[PDB]
């Protein structure tokens, strides 16, 4: 048993809305966290380029969770200097915030960004840290037992966001 | 030229409201950051004990800012284990969020808290990180040039929160 919250079209509209919001708020480098966060950052960069006309750099931080979910940073690949620049971390599902914390720490170690923002496709609540997203595709109230999973063509061969019961 | 936003009585009411909110949300260890954040944590612990009847532990993280304000952690003194516990960082004025980030990092290094919340006397906006407070005494919209300063009896011999122009 699962419930589809966002289909492919809903994901597309959310990503397009986020791209527009980013453009409006910032007149920037996108850095994905988690496997799907990285694919989402690449989609957002493509949307921003199609809207604004100029290239958007995409980097990634490679992070893995472990059960205090202590996520470890394996490595980071950001192809340009982030010092004095605005970086927007891109996440698929904002939950406890522990992966985002790890990503922020990785960024402040590789450079001195002027600011770090956070864009997420879904925010399911239940933060365990004082972390909030600046851009959100869809807020989804969830119980602590439910799981939220994003499927993307690049990894799962389909685009969908679904909620599952314990 | 300065404008008083909160007088002693307003600070007292804010701290009392925050204590009540903490009690309601959490049925916990308070850790102050910044000189005034530490004094505020001690006041909150006293209010919670007077409301609930049980002692509240107070710790502190010693952090200093430097102009990417890179705040450095000099040391931390938390008198009890924070592993598997809820810790609430206490800050005087939430601004860029860079001091809070440093405090969270210090905490996850000394233990494995189940969660970290953030209580602030004032939130003046202008975050440079995806950080949000869970408890706020007063929100104060400010321009980027204005400064917000909290005075406490323990440090400044008077209780007041004031805004100053560039
Ligand atoms: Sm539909
Ligand atoms: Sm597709
Ligand atoms: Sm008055
Ligand atoms: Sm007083």
């Amino acid at each position: 048993q699962k419930a589809v919250i966002l289909d492919e079209q809903a994901i597309r509209r959310a990503l397009t809305r986020i791209a527009h919001e980013m453009i409006e708020r910032n007149k920037c480098i996108l850095v994905g966290i988690k496997t799907r966060g990285i694919y989402l950052a690449k989609r957002l960069a493509e949307r921003i380029e199609q809207i604004e006309g100029n290239p958007v750099t995409v980097g990634e931080i490679d992070i893995t969770l472990y059960r205090n979910d202590e996520p470890l940073v394996k490595g980071a690949d950001i192809p340009v200097d982030i010092t004095d620049q605005k970086v927007i971390l891109v996440d698929d599902v904002l939950y406890t915030g522990r992966t985002v914390r790890a990503g922020m720490d990785a960024l402040v170690d590789v450079g001195r960004p002027s600011s770090i923002q956070l864009a997420v496709l879904v925010d399911r609540g239940h933060r365990e840290l004082p972390i909030r997203a600046d851009y959100i595709g869809k807020n989804i109230p969830t119980s602590k037992s439910e799981k939220v999973m994003v499927q993307l063509d690049e990894v799962d061969q389909n685009d969908l966001v679904a909620i599952y019961e314990n």
